[PDB]
């Protein structure tokens, strides 16, 4: 369980505490809880507390998703509209679908216009060049010598799409552009809109885009400590390969720090459907299967992939599952756990997230470790927050 294995883990030094908030719909049944310690700059140690701000890593990206699927609402964007006049970096992408024996790549035209459902679902073929071994041998030619100035997600993001759009799966910039897109469309930074529309209605004050600027979010920083002066989330991406320090603007794939607090207002207002963030349609469709065939059976050779366990956020390989519009999709119940349609996913290798609507909860879990990142003891740490949340929530609701 939670307590017992958390104590374990900070004793044998491998982390330092960690922060758990979940939630039903109505706020009857509430868990939260902050274990361990975390460490200023100065050295000193205070106890984790609720309000310590977080690297929320990849859990950006469903916060960039309800951004879009927002300007979906304004009628600025829809889901399946023609990005290139938007986006013409992305329209100029061609597809590499391998290479020579003399290792000269091959690569075809578009077929199609990419559109937003791609972005928001990873099926655009932007790919992430650390997980896609074709792209970072592609990668690996025109090499950035080194050129370290700062640069903005078009310009970070430069390689070849990885298959024709909507026919894979794999996971990459997708929000990065869909971010930028957000910026494009609406005359302003993400920052900006995410404020007004997301942060402002759920009354969340206290968050930020990489780089933290703000004194008294660095004051409450988890990740501005010794290990890690430049608060660049190194704990939580488990080693830093920072793209965080290489980047100009607003990142939507991975950049926002946020509370633990304040990321479950986010899932709650989604689980209980409540028309603060989206309408309840657009919400709705959040939780389905948006990748077409081609795209589902990619999908399930990445997760049967080894790469597989990252991209099955703890579920089962006997777990039918899709990809809706903000993480993973289970398309079957799992007793005692997950129902089915529960949308799922993390961040970095210590957080993870999940919204099931069929059981009415939902819930965020982020260790805080220790570098270097023990990864195994991070996927049992995560796993025992999953299940045992569900085993608080069945006591909960035996004992009314
Ligand atoms: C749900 C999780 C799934 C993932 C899929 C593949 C990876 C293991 C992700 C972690 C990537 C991160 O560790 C790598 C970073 O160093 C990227 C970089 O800075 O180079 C992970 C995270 O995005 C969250």
């Amino acid at each position: 369980h939670m307590d017992t294995t958390f104590q374990a883990a900070i004793d044998t030094g491998k982390i330092n505490g960690a922060v758990v908030c979940a939630t039903d719909a109505q706020g009857h049944f509430v868990y939260n809880k902050a274990t361990g310690e975390r460490t200023l700059l100065s050295g000193e140690k205070q106890p984790q507390q609720l309000d310590d701000v977080l690297y929320l890593a990849s859990a950006t990206k469903l916060i960039t998703t309800i951004a879009a699927l927002q300007c979906v609402e304004d009628g600025l964007l829809s889901l399946d509209g023609d990005l290139s006049s938007i986006a013409p970096e992305l329209a100029a992408k061609y597809v590499l679908t391998g290479f020579t024996d003399d290792e000269s790549p091959l690569d075809d035209p578009p077929a199609r216009p990419i559109t937003l459902k791609m972005l928001l679902t990873h099926s655009s073929g932007t790919s992430y060049h650390f997980l896609d071994p074709s792209i970072a041998k592609w990668r690996a030619q025109y090499a950035n010598p080194e050129n370290e100035k700062p640069r903005l997600v078009e310009e970070m993001f430069t390689y070849p799409l990885s298959f024709q759009p909507g026919t894979g799966w794999m996971y990459g910039p997708g929000l990065d552009w869909a971010g930028r897109v957000v910026e494009r469309v609406t005359g302003g930074t993400l920052m900006e809109f995410m404020q007004k529309r997301i942060f402002d209605p759920l009354g969340i004050t206290d968050s930020q885009f990489y780089p933290v600027t703000r004194e008294d979010l660095r004051a409450r920083l988890v990740d501005l400590n010794p290990s890690d002066p430049g608060a660049l989330g190194s704990a939580v991406i488990g080693g830093g390969g920072e793209m965080n320090l290489r980047g100009r603007g607003a990142f939507g794939g991975h950049g926002l720090f946020l509370t633990g607090l304040d990321f479950v207002k986010i899932l709650r207002s989604l689980l209980a459907n409540d028309g603060m963030l989206l309408k309840p349609a657009a919400v709705d469709n959040m939780f389905q299967q948006h990748l077409g065939p081609e795209a589902a059976a990619s999908h399930r050779a990445a997760l049967a992939s080894p790469l597989g366990p990252f991209f099955r956020v703890g579920t089962d390989p006997e777990t039918k599952v899709g990809y809706g519009l903000g993480g993973l999709l289970t398309l079957e119940d799992v007793d005692g756990w997950y129902g089915e349609r529960t949308l799922t996913w993390g961040g970095g290798l210590t957080l993870t997230w999940f919204i099931d609507r069929k059981n009415n909860l939902c819930g965020v879990g982020a260790i805080q470790a220790v570098l270097p990142v023990d990864g195994d003891l991070m996927a049992d740490l995560k796993q025992t927050f999953r299940h045992d949340i569900y085993r608080k929530y069945s006591a909960w609701k035996g004992q009314q």
